[PDB]
């Protein structure tokens, strides 16, 4: 039941309308943030050189040249480095390895040298499958208890008979809209407690996170703030549930539809 | 196809042990590096204070912290914007907006506005489906294809005796190391040739590109390399060419391996 040859076009353009939108849309919200942004580094740079008679343009530009090159290593340069803390923790690691394997790559941590790219091709290559057999499996199990739990629900005992389909589509908005609240609804407010992120930004994270995106620029674990608890492995197990859930109820509303 | 309980537990005890020893590995290899950043940036700050006397440690550790929160906005310091050449033109917002739907997310190119991030989630959610629709019709149209025109050469080839089973893997091997290198060892070329990136960068960049892992490190834009016209919409067709070929090639071989 392969789709026509014609139709495939049709969803193509689709799809090239779609982000035709979507580019224009973007470029006129974004361009004035940026341009302000723009507009604040180049009055500050001109009042630093302005105020500073000894420092000179040259230099400066040296420094911020070195500084900006040091960012792509992913050391901060504003505060002093104790050098126990270290940025490739066992925990750490664990996580970037979790996200390499998960498909989301945040690119806050990534390796620089040669045989670190060279493992994470091979790394990445070879784990990719077995974490799709996994998600696969646990998807389709979830779903077979769910629909148990479903003729367990559909008692049959005060139904009040308004329709055949009307309690099975009422109770898969309940248990979808039960699972949003406590998979991507509640996290959020333990992330603003956790760092003080908004409401917006929380709810971002979560959805990149769950939908695999991973732009990397709001990441679990940031900015030394101490996280206590094993932070990133409750973190990383909780991106592997939400993910295995809300497969499974795609692979759910697809069996539906066949 | 329901699966075993049992095997399931296995499954992600392998897949945990698989993250250990990844972790324990990455750990061994990659601290190094950083501890000679570390103390290549100490140095030099220190260096730079004591050449300056004037300048006073607390006011350069604010710049410092100025110029890194202007990282985070996305306008290099380096170079003087001219703001003729903006990040969010058109066809860098066609790019990202392709990315956000193919899930690669590069994240140099991010959104920051109130309206930006909630305009993401949603446009991310209504395009993925969507996408998705377009990969496997597109998948399936390939396998089928593919599947008549490998029935027809092998229906023509072989009749005198040769394994079929042989012959199968044979043209399913020479296939996919055939298409694998047309569409990943090439571009790396096209890659080396516009940037100044090695081969092992520029194969780094097109294996996480089509896995759609996205660390963003790399990306096919960037550096006021005045790239030619039109160059994200081409690199963007090339990458829904990648992946919906793998993607057709990996359908076909796991619906045989079934069948
Ligand atoms: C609040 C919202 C909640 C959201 C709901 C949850 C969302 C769940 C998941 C939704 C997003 C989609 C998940 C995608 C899983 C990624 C698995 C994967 O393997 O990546 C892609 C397939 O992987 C590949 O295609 C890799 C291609 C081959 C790799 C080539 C690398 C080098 C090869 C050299 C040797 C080749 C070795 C083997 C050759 C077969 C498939 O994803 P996609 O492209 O379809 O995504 C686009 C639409 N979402
Ligand atoms: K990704
Ligand atoms: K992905
Ligand atoms: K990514």
């Amino acid at each position: 039941t392969v789709m026509k040859w014609k139709t495939v076009l049709a969803i193509f353009l689709l799809v090239v309308l779609y982000l035709i939108i979507g580019a224009t849309v973007f470029k006129a919200l974004e361009q004035p943030e940026e341009g302000l942004q723009k507009y604040r580094i180049i009055q500050e740079k001109i009042d630093f050189l302005s105020m500073h008679t000894c420092v000179q343009t040259s230099e400066l530009e040296d420094l911020v040249k070195q500084v900006v090159l040091a960012i792509r290593a992913g050391v901060n340069p504003s505060g002093h480095p104790s050098q126990e803390s270290s940025m490739w923790d066992l925990s750490s690691s664990f996580f970037f390895a979790g996200t390499v394997i998960t498909t989301i790559g945040f690119g806050n941590v990534s390796p620089h040298t040669e045989g670190g790219r060279i493992f994470c091709i091979i790394y990445a290559l070879l784990g990719i499958p077995l974490f799709g057999f996994l998600l696969a499996g646990v998807g389709d199990q979830l779903g077979t208890i769910f629909g148990k739990g479903i003729a367990k629900v559909e008692k049959m005992f005060v139904k009040w008979n308004v329709s055949q389909t009307k309690i099975r589509v009422t109770s898969t908005v309940l248990f979808i809209l039960f699972g949003c609240l406590l998979f991507v609804a509640l996290p959020a407010l333990i992330f603003q407690h956790i760092e003080g992120w908004s409401a917006l930004e929380s709810i971002y994270f979560v959805v990149i996170t769950l939908t695999t995106i991973g732009f990397g620029d709001f990441v679990a674990g940031g900015s030394e703030i101490e996280y206590l608890d094993y932070y990133k492995p409750i973190v990383w197990f909780w991106i592997l549930v939400g993910l295995a859930y809300f497969a499974a109820v795609l692979s759910m509303i697809g069996d539906w539809l066949r």
